[PDB]
């Protein structure tokens, strides 16, 4: 009907996830959810994950396209500077058990938010730039694993 689409690509708004199912992206959408003039907003699946983009719906009536991109733009400006992401590959031979302590370790650390350890040892975290760094995850894991 009346309602306008605007689409910007996904590492635009969130440059370096490690993919378009990292929380970051639900974490934009929901807070553009909560917006006065958005009628919606999703993602826009590409096979070449880093060509996904996002698909926001607005009613021009209630918001100028300006308006919406800004808040759009802006959104992802501030969730991409606070929240981080390591993806590294741990030295050592791992298990469904090993991993599943570490993983453990790593959401006790007191910046992360995220942690999923894998067979073979690679670390997927998520953390808070503002309590902790990724140099201050690879000195707490440097006691077992290392990069």
């Amino acid at each position: 009907n009346a309602t306008e689409k605007l689409r910007l690509d996904i590492p635009v708004l969130l440059p370096g996830l490690p993919d378009s199912s990292d929380p970051c992206v639900e974490r934009l959408l929901s807070e553009l959810r909560g917006k006065e003039g958005v009628e919606a907003a999703h993602i826009k699946t590409a096979n070449v994950d880093s060509d996904s983009q996002i698909c926001v719906h607005y009613d021009p009536a209630a918001i100028s396209l300006a308006r919406i991109r800004e808040l759009v733009t802006s959104t992802g400006a501030v969730i991409s500077s606070r929240f981080g992401h390591v993806l590294w590959q741990l030295k050592g031979v791992w298990h469904e058990r090993r991993a599943r302590t570490v993983a453990s370790q790593l959401r006790a650390l007191p910046g992360v938010i995220e942690a999923e350890v894998s067979a073979s040892g690679i670390a997927r975290v998520e953390f808070d730039n503002d309590r902790i760094s990724a140099a201050g995850i690879e000195q707490a894991l440097s006691k077992r694993g290392l990069a």
